[PDB]
Parts: structure tokens; C-alpha cells; sequence
């Protein structure tokens, strides 16, 4: 069984207030296994109340950056302390192989104790000094917490995601109000019982869970919310975004994507293949930055898809507890079905499924779709085109660097792509010139807390994690003082 | 002198606009037409953002150093220094502010440039910054590339200076560029075209659209091919101008309007204090973002001080802006005339006292002028008190308490910036933190240096320009990652 709680608001567990709750549903069975609050705009209200209140105690926001590190610090052993529980809860929710959760939790903490690192650091960025080419004025840099925010995340890797949003805000010394989403929001609520564990102030952080519009939006649109953190479909960023704008309130958007991966004669075909299917393929290949347009040089394109398919055969698609889970079910009913319907018209625009594209015959039950592969692409199709979030990879042949990276950013969408080859000067050249708000080189996929992680385009804007996600939770306050004592000499005296 | 006659600068040329409307350049001292501006429309934004697509496109600019563009930058700062009086001139009769007053913009203009000239330089140096990461397998750096096409648009207030806080960094950056400037103050912005070619900045790189905000300024905003807006304008439009950016999911920067609150306590020289809060409120003709229109001072002081303030005020001189000692000009329109005086007046009618001005000046028959205005009797729940009215014209209230003055400085839905004045330099740095705002003045108001970050919170926008903050907005941060182990990944199973 799994915990059937209720709202997670001012360090306590609360009823939402109209007192509906939506099914939570196993991916890999189809079956009802529980089910969450489903928070409307009232329970938003009372949140952000707690949050603003928790917000304007002496005891979290005008705190010590290294005060806040120790319950980052403490957030991060719990969880490593609680990994069993968060990781069995992840595997049942999300449909995602078991061994890949535990990355997944391992990553979570790695996150809260980096993030408790930077809110150190901070402390010695205060007043940091502006200097000015007038003796009579001083200047200085003051990095205080934004205020109360809201952090809104998807469910391909449910309590990551959240994490990526709530460990920045609270090392900047934020509280929040987090709405993770509906079709994974079990180790989200999980973790509000952590946060009392930790002893972390009430109301500074406070889960939702909910559908989009109603427990989301009511959060974007509140008065007494400075700032959005959005991580979601380009055309829910655009709604986010068209809602924030008419308090004038900040966002962030990390938004979808169509990522190439671009693969030169001169590789190791065996060594690219199975990043190509890590690429396309892991985390059921439902990954913002999956590189699901494979370009490969037309020289080695036969024999490497040919290794290809063989790979992708070879993968073990089962129950995700089962021993050796490499693709689990995808997460839900409806995405299924959005996967099911691109590769049927897929098929008829004319494309070939070389391989996959169907259920796999041994398992009845559960949203399982092989891995899929589709050759003979124009890039006309809509396969081509639009984001599919389901194991499934285009591929196109090409002539020369030239016709890559023309291909390579024919496209509306600019967060990641890869690029391979022994000829690292060719590497460099093809990674200045991908419109990309991330390059991986002779790799793709690893994803590293240290390092700032955006899209440009339709992929969005701004910068989460490294030395960037900290700051976009921080008012930059601007202090500057006479010091000369003297009259400012501008107006006659009377 | 004369006033210019130009096109609009495209692709480094003068260009009619396609549709060949041109609109009026007022002088607010006079209310007279003294030439004329091109009315840009959709069609010429579509054609300029074109030119700085391709211009973009090139790597004689977005891809060379940091290094290349200063040279550009430097050549643009002095050509700027060389023509100063001319752009000066300009500036005073197009924007209405007072002489002395333009002289400081241009020189900051030519700051500006050279400021970013710097900071194009050491972001060659940043280049390739190495992240490090936990895993010998994997290695990270940083590239800081330009982030592509920008549309740059500008208030009136300070019209070059304005332009310029935002040209200097997204050349900087490597960014090509389409500026609108507002059409109440275009003059000295569509001269800066003939400086572009007189340095041999590349065609396209910047191009200048005149015209109506409606009409050039929201086809920029919503262009596909454009990547990036920086706005800086009322939080009224501030709100069009992202609600349409949303669309496309279009990033933007917004530095919009303030009521921002100067804060006196006892201990303080008077006359000092009065004069600064005199040029916080009503240097720029009262048209200032960062305007501290709320005085709120001690009770203890408050009689005292409000009597000086007004003879400070008495004394300022109210001419033409080309007239030796001109200490206030004319605001900048008969729209903004109108609507400041409506302001005074619906604050009469909430019962509110005005002290002193509040009307037009009397040996001034023709011309925006309005006479410096001090009014008390305050409720918070006034007009007055809560909406920017950008006109010379400030608020008074009074309070005991130090939780008081903090709460009534907070009591705004805006957030751009304060002031506070205490000779207890520990008060001041208690109040600097509790107030909701981007940035504090510590006994003085309104010093604005290129060297430190600008922008507010709240209803006063969001984003920071300026300093080692200006670049950055314009700015692709890209993680490059790289696997050097050159061994199989081992997450799937071999075949
Ligand atoms: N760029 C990144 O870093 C990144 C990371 C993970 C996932 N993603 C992306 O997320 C998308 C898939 O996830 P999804 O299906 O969860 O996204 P979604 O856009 O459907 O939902 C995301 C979140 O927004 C909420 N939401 C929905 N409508 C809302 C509204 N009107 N107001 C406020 N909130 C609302 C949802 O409830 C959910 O929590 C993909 O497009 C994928 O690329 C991106
Ligand atoms: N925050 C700051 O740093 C700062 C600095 C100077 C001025 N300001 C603010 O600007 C305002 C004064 O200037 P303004 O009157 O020129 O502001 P405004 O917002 O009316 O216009 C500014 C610019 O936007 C344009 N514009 C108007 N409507 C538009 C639309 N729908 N779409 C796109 N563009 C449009 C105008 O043509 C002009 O160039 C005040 O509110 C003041 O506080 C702020
Ligand atoms: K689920
Ligand atoms: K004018």
C-alpha cells in the first residue's frame, strides 16, 4: 500500500477544503493504488498565508545563508536515510525502471546538499562592495529572499524535479508553495513529512497537489506571490506566463524539447549506440532533453543503425521491480495514448517504424510501448517536429557538418543537444553553433546539479541549478550611501 | 540650431518607412511643432528585425570576442564625447529637462559605453569557465554566448541615456538589435544612427524604429524572429508588453514604474536632507522611475523640515531649459500636463492640502510647466498616495514609530526604490534591509552609477540592468558537458 495523505500546509497535514481527491494509478498494472488531495484555489490562499507568514518570522529568511544550510544538510541525510521508502514510492508511481529511481533519490539529495553549499557561500556575497568613481558615494550588493514562491513541476522525475525548484528557494531563504503534478505526486507529499522530521519552520515550504488549473494557476495568478518557478510543456509556459504577466510577476520556464543528437563517421559506433539509447530511450524516454532526432553521418548510418536496433532489442522491458528493468511503462493512461497516436500518424505520413512502435506481447496489462525507431523521415512530419515524450527516436542521414547543423536547428524548440566524434575540434565547432541551451560532447543526458541547466526558444528561459539557481530566487538590492557629509550642492539654498 | 530631419536607421541606411507617416516632435517649453520624426509600423519592424537577423547571422559580430565589440563600443562613447554639445542641445529642447540636467546624461551615456566596454572584454575572459563536477568520467564548462535578436524599447525621461543602458550591454553580449525609443523624445536616439556609421558599427547590428508605441513598439514584442525584449516603461504597459511576449514564451526584462518612499528620522541636518529630497522628487522635472514621492518623516522634525522644504522649493528656478540656472523645466507633454494636473486635483477633492504649487507658474503662459508641489494631509487611501503620478509633485506624511516608517514605506504595491536618512549609520542599515525594494539610498536619493545593478520587485518589474548585471540579460548561458573516458556507458546491456 502507499501513505494517503492529505495537504501539506504550515507543517501539518490538512484537508483541502472542498474535500476532493483524484485516483493514483500504477502505471505497470493500470490499478487504483491510492489517491491524493486535490487542492483548489482556497487551499492555495491558505498556503501562501502560512508562507508569508513563515516568510516574515525571525526565524528563516533574514537567517544566515549557513543557518539555512544545516536543515539543507539535514533534508539531504533524511532523505539519503529514507532512500528505500522514496525510492519504492517513485518506481510505483512514475512506472520508471527501479534502478533508475535510485538514481533519481540519490540525486536528490546530491541536490539539497549542494544547494546547502551555495547558501553558504552566500553569506560571504553580502554587502559585497560596488566601487564607484566618486570618493562621496559607496555602493554595495544586499541578497535577500525574493519572498513567498511558487514552484510547479512535472512528473518524469517526480520528487527530482520538485527538488531542483525547492532547494534553491529555500537556500536563498524563500518559503514556497510547491505544486507537483498530478500523475506523480506521491514522494512529493512524502516529503513534507521530512521537512517536520527536520524540524523545518512551519509554512516554509508547503505542498499541493492538485490538477493544473486548479490548484496551479490559482497559485501563478495570487496576489501575494512574487514568483513563479515552471517547468512543464511549452504551451503550459505559455499560459503561465500570459497569467504571471498581468501582476507583472516573474518566471521561470523550463520548457519542452526536440534535441538532436549528431553523430560523425569518425566514432566508436557501439559506444554512441548506447548513448544514442540512453538518450531516446531512459527514463522510458520521457526526458525534456532526450535527443529523439538521431543525424548520423550517411557513411556509417547503415551499419550503426543496424547496431542500433540490436541494442534497443536487447533491452529488458518489464515490471520496473523486476531484477534488470532497463524500460519501464510510460506514466499515465492519456500519455499513452498521445505516444500511441504519433506513431500511428507517424505511419501514415509515410514514415517506417523499423522497429517497436507497438505493446509488448508478454505484458497484458500496464502502458508499456517498446522502443521505437523511425527511419525514411522528411522533416515535413510531425514526428519530426513535435515532442513525443515516449520512447520513441527519429533518425536522418547526413552529408556533411554543414547539412547536421542546419537539420540539427531546424527546429522551434533549443534545449539540448549531443554531438559525437573522435575530431574534437569538430566537437567544439558543432557546439558553438547548436542554437542550445545545452551541449553534451562524445555523451548524452548526464546531468549534473553543478552545472546551469535552461533551454532558449520554445524550450524557454532562465537558468536552474549551478551557481545560476540560487539566484533566481534572490532580490538584488542595490545600496548606496553618501558619505561625504556635505551639502548634495545642486539647488540654491534660501 | 536645427532640428534633425531623419529616416529611420535599418541595416546601417535611412529609410522611409513603408508607409510614409511621419509624426510631430513637440518642444514642451513652447508647445510649438519644431520638426518632425518617421512613424514607424509592423511592416518596418519586420523589416528591420530581418537586418539584424542577418546581421546576426555573420560572425564579423555575434561570434567574434568581446574584445572586437569594444573597440566599437570605445569609438562609440567618444564619437559621442566628441559631438557631446550637439547631442546635449538636442536633448534639452526634445525632452524638456533642464540644461545642466542633459549635460549629465550624455556624459553618462558616454560612460555607459565605455563601462561595457569593459565588460565586453572580461567576458572573453569568462569564456570556457570550467564547472567542476564530481565524476573524472564527465567534464563541464560554461559558454556565455549572445543570445540573438533583441528588441530594446525606452522611455522619455532620459531619452539617449535610457536607449543606451540598453545598447551597451546587448552589443556587448554580441546581440544584434532593434531599438524604439519613445516617441515623445526621439530626436537624440535616431541621431545615435550617424554615429553608428561614423564608428563603422556593422549594418544591422543596431537599428532605430521612431513611432507610436501601439504601433512599432508591440509588433517588436511580438515578433517570431525576435528572441529576447528588454522594456523598460509603466508597469501598465510593462504588463501588455509581457502578456504578448507569453505568446511565444519570450523572455523579457521590466523595469517599470515606482512610489518609492524617502524615509527621515530626527537626527539629521535638515537643510541637507531637504535638498536631496527636492532632487529626489523633482529633479527630472518629477520624472523620475525612482522618484521618492512619499516623504515620510519624523514626527519630532516634521514642522520644522516641511517649512524648509517649501522654502528650498520656492526658491527653485522654473524656466525654459536653455535659460542660465534653469532648476525645472516643463514635463515632457500636454497628455502628461493633464494628467498630472487631474492627479492634484482629484487629491484636492479627496481632501487632501496642497501646500504648496499644485499650478501652472505664472510668468510662463505657454509650455508644460507646473510648479514644484508639496502636499500634506495624507491618507493612505488617497489616490495620490498609492499611483505614480511623474510630475513634480510630493506627498508628505508624518510618524513616531520606526515599525511605523517601515510599514508605511512598505505600503506600496510598487518596489523600485527608497531612501533613508539617519546620521545613526546602524538605523540606516536596519531600515536598508526591511525595505521591499531594489535598491536604497543611504543618505542621499537618486545617485544612479552604470557600476551597480538596477531594477526593482514587486510592481516595479523584475530583472536587474546595469553593472556586472546589464551583460548577462542578453546573454545564452550554455552548458557544454563532456565525456572524456572514452570506455561503453554501461547502463544497457550490450548486444
Ligand atoms: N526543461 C526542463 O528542464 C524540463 C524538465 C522536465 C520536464 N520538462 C517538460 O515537461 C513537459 C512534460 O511534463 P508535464 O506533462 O508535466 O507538463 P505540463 O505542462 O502538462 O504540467 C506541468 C505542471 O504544470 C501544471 N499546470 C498545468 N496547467 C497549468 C496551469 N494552467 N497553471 C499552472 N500550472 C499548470 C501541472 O499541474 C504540472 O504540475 C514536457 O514538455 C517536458 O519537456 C521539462
Ligand atoms: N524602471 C526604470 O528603470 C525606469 C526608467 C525610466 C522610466 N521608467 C518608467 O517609464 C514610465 C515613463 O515612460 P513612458 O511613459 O515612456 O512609458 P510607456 O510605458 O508609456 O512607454 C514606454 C515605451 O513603450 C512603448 N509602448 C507603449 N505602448 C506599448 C505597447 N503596447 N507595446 C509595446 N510598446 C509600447 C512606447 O512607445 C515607449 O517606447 C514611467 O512609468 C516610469 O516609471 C522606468
Ligand atoms: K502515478
Ligand atoms: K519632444
Amino acid at each position: 500500500p502507499i501513505p494517503a495523505r492529505q495537504l501539506f500546509i504550515d507543517g501539518e497535514w490538512r484537508e483541502p477544503i472542498k474535500k476532493n481527491r483524484i485516483p493514483v494509478i500504477n502505471p505497470s498494472t493500470e490499478e487504483i493504488i491510492g489517491d491524493i488531495p486535490a487542492a483548489t484555489a482556497e487551499d492555495v490562499e491558505v498556503a501562501v498565508v502560512a508562507a508569508r507568514r513563515a516568510f516574515r518570522r525571525n526565524n528563516w529568511s533574514a537567517t544566515s545563508g549557513a543557518h539555512r544550510a544545516t536543515y539543507l544538510r539535514a533534508i539531504a541525510a533524511k532523505i539519503t536515510e529514507k532512500k528505500d521508502h522514496f525510492v519504492k514510492l517513485e518506481t510505483i508511481d512514475s512506472g520508471k525502471p527501479f534502478d533508475e529511481a535510485v538514481l533519481d533519490i540519490d540525486d536528490v539529495a546530491s541536490c539539497f546538499e549542494y544547494f546547502a553549499g551555495q547558501a553558504e557561500a552566500l553569506d560571504g556575497k553580502q554587502k559585497a562592495p560596488v566601487t564607484l568613481p566618486m570618493e562621496r558615494f559607496k555602493s554595495h550588493v544586499l541578497r535577500q529572499p525574493l519572498g513567498v514562491v511558487g514552484l510547479i513541476s512535472p512528473w518524469n522525475y517526480p520528487l527530482l524535479m520538485a527538488t531542483w525548484k525547492i532547494a534553491p528557494a529555500l537556500a536563498a531563504g524563500c518559503t514556497a508553495v510547491l505544486k507537483p503534478s498530478e500523475l506523480a505526486s506521491v514522494t512529493c507529499l512524502e516529503f513534507g513529512e521530512v521537512c517536520n522530521e527536520v524540524g523545518l519552520p512551519p509554512g516554509v515550504l508547503n505542498i499541493l497537489t492538485g490538477l493544473g488549473p486548479d490548484a496551479g494557476a490559482p497559485l501563478v495568478s495570487h496576489p501575494d506571490v512574487d514568483k513563479i518557478a515552471f517547468t512543464g510543456s511549452s504551451a503550459t509556459g505559455s499560459k503561465v506566463m500570459a497569467s504571471a504577466a498581468q501582476l507583472v510577476k516573474p518566471v521561470t520556464l523550463e520548457l519542452g524539447g526536440k534535441s538532436p543528437i549528431v553523430v560523425f563517421e569518425d566514432v566508436d559506433i557501439d559506444k554512441v549506440v548506447e548513448w544514442t539509447i540512453f538518450g531516446c530511450f531512459w527514463t522510458n524516454g520521457q526526458i525534456a532533453s532526450a535527443t529523439s532526432r538521431l543525424l548520423v553521418h550517411e557513411s556509417i548510418a547503415a551499419e550503426f543503425v543496424d547496431k542500433l536496433v540490436k541494442w534497443t532489442k536487447n533491452i529488458k522491458i518489464s515490471d520496473p521491480f523486476e531484477e534488470g528493468c532497463r524500460l519501464g511503462p510510460v506514466i499515465s493512461k492519456g500519455q499513452y495514448d498521445k505516444i500511441m497516436k504519433f506513431i500511428s500518424t507517424a505511419k501514415s505520413e509515410g514514415a517506417t517504424i523499423l522497429y517497436g512502435g507497438s505493446r509488448p506481447e508478454h505484458l497484458k496489462k500496464g502502458y508499456y510501448i517498446e522502443p521505437t525507431i523511425v527511419t525514411d523521415i522528411s522533416t515535413s512530419m510531425q514526428i519530426w517536429k513535435e515532442e513525443v515524450f515516449g520512447p520513441v527516436l527519429c533518425v536522418k542521414t547526413f552529408s556533411s557538418e554543414d547539412e547536421a547543423i542546419a537539420l540539427a536547428n531546424d527546429t522551434e524548440y533549443g534545449l539540448a543537444a549531443a554531438v559525437f566524434s573522435n575530431d574534437l575540434e569538430r566537437c567544439e565547432r558543432i557546439t558553438k553553433a547548436l542554437e542550445v541551451g545545452a551541449v553534451w560532447v562524445n555523451c548524452s543526458q548526464p546531468c549534473f546539479v553543478q552545472a546551469p541547466w535552461g533551454g532558449i526558444k520554445r524550450s524557454g528561459f532562465g537558468r536552474e541549478l549551478g551557481e545560476w539557481g540560487i539566484q533566481n530566487y534572490l532580490n538584488i538590492k542595490q545600496v548606496t550611501q553618501d558619505i561625504s557629509d556635505e551639502p548634495w550642492g545642486w539647488y540654491k539654498s534660501p
